[PDB]
């Protein structure tokens, strides 16, 4: 019947959450792995989602379409990565995969909220060309580093901006 936005926020926010673990997870195994020198930039990749740390401005139709694209972004990254990444990138393969996986529920489940609420659907933004190959190995991994980073930072803000928002609903 006719839905409660606060419990499609929350499914929505319970699933972030889980894909957020498993983001924070793959983070730690690929650090664990390359611990180099403690850190590299997260602007490794000029082709990621800048991240927003604006809270209070935008509405709900806003922060979930914005979620969406950037979600979309990052599976494009994913998807890049488990082709392009080499062999050192192959012992997160299936752990990569799954995130990819998980990835698209959540964005399904964001088109879904967005359809139940009746929000505009989302102006498409243009395609990107395609990612270029890593230009080394290590290339590979700084551009894992700032992938997963980006994206469990994404999350978390999106987690932080919904639950928020959801408080005066």
């Amino acid at each position: 019947g006719s839905p409660d936005p606060r419990a499609e926020l929350d499914s929505t926010v319970l699933l972030t959450r889980s894909l957020l673990a498993d983001t924070r997870q793959l983070a730690a195994q690929l650090r664990d792995k390359f611990p180099a020198d403690g850190d590299h930039n997260l602007d490794s990749l000029p082709t990621l989602p800048a991240i927003d740390y604006a809270l209070g401005a935008l509405q709900l139709p806003g922060v979930l379409t914005r979620l969406r694209a950037d979600l979309l972004s990052y599976l494009r990254h994913v998807q890049w990565l488990r082709r392009a990444g080499g062999s050192s990138l192959k012992t997160l393969e299936p752990e990569l995969g799954t995130l990819q996986a998980r990835l698209d529920r959540l964005l399904r489940r964001l088109q879904l909220l967005m359809s139940r609420l009746a929000l505009p659907q989302p102006p498409p933004d243009p395609p990107a060309p395609p990612l270029a190959p890593p230009s080394s190995a290590a290339g590979g991994i700084r551009a894992a580093h700032a992938i997963l980073g980006g994206l469990h930072l994404t999350l978390d803000w999106a987690v932080r901006g919904l639950l928020l928002l959801k408080t005066r609903l």
